[PDB]
């Protein structure tokens, strides 16, 4: 009777949202996102959590601000962001969602931690 569904994905396109192309946002796409996207642990993070497919009916009860690298990649390619901080916040939301939903010893958490370490190493060099 009652089907579980996924929420609409986060907005990747809004012509009326203020947006800029900055050196920092270019670095976030060409260096930061590119590095994490190709990482051996990227696969769970390359698209919204599909709670229907993965049989996680509780995921979107716990995680109220979903984020993932597929969304971030589209945002960067679509010039969705006003500043680097908005994009950094999306990465932080993605990692934090994983830590919140799962338990500290879990494989998925180990994966997120490795991606986060690389992320922090790259944003240490954010230009400007
Ligand atoms: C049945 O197979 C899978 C099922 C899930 C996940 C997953 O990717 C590792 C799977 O492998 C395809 C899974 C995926 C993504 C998550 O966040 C990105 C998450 O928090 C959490 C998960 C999963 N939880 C854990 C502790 O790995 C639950 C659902
Ligand atoms: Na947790």
């Amino acid at each position: 009777h009652h089907m579980s569904t996924n929420p609409p994905p986060p907005e990747t396109s809004n012509p009326n949202k203020p947006k800029r192309q900055t050196n920092q946002l270019q670095y976030l796409l060409r260096v930061v996102l590119k590095t994490l996207w190709k990482h051996q642990f990227a696969w769970p993070f390359q698209q919204p959590v599909d709670a229907v497919k993965l049989n996680l009916p509780d995921y979107y009860k716990i995680i109220k601000t979903p984020m993932d690298m597929g969304t971030i990649k589209k945002r960067l390619e679509n010039n969705y962001y006003w500043n680097a901080q908005e994009c950094i916040q999306d990465f932080n939301t993605m990692f934090t969602n994983c830590y919140i939903y799962n338990k500290p010893g879990d494989d998925i958490v180990l994966m997120a931690e490795a991606l986060e370490k690389l992320f922090l190493q790259k944003i240490n060099e954010l230009p400007t």
